[PDB]
């Protein structure tokens, strides 16, 4: 298990523009279209995205492309941010990926928020870490994938995933 097959997880892989969770545009995997309620808008987001007409469609190597794009841009992002730096460079490698994957679900701004969290991650107490990530509109919205990741934050292993 890695980031990737977390997140392909979490996300699942769709070939056409869909809504996501929040009713947002999306497609492929996780890739946010846009926040705007236009159809159009989030067509020309993708054909700009892709580099070419696609009428809303796109094919799996596509698909992947940007996802590689947004796991990298993910992890720049958290290398970036004063405050989630150094709660990443502090945890193991299996916890990393745990906060990859929120900043990926998200947003870098959306997961430095969480200050009270990062703060008992960055000192190790798992379990108070867990209860807190769950008082969140986050938790309470998409469960499930809440569970899976508050999970591996508390056991620092894959078993939620497998
Ligand atoms: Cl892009
Ligand atoms: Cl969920």
């Amino acid at each position: 298990m890695n980031i990737f097959e977390m997140l392909r997880i979490d996300e699942g892989l769709r070939l056409k523009i869909y809504k996501d969770t929040e009713g947002y545009y999306t497609i492929g995997i996780g890739h946010l279209l846009t926040k705007s309620p236009s159809l159009n808008a989030a067509k020309s987001e993708l054909d700009k995205a892709i580099g070419r007409n696609t009428n809303g469609v796109i094919t799996k190597d596509e698909a992947e492309k940007l996802f590689n794009q947004d796991v990298d841009a993910a992890v720049r992002g958290i290398l970036r941010n004063a405050k989630l730096k150094p709660v990443y460079d502090s945890l193991d490698a299996v916890r990393r990926a745990a906060l990859i994957n929120m900043v990926f679900q998200m947003g870098e701004t959306g997961v430095a928020g969480f200050t009270n969290s990062l703060r008992m991650l960055q000192q190790k107490r798992w379990d108070e870490a867990a209860v807190n990530l769950a008082k969140s509109r986050w938790y309470n919205q998409t469960p499930n994938r809440a569970k899976r990741v508050i999970t591996t934050f508390r056991t620092g292993i894959w078993d939620a995933y497998k």
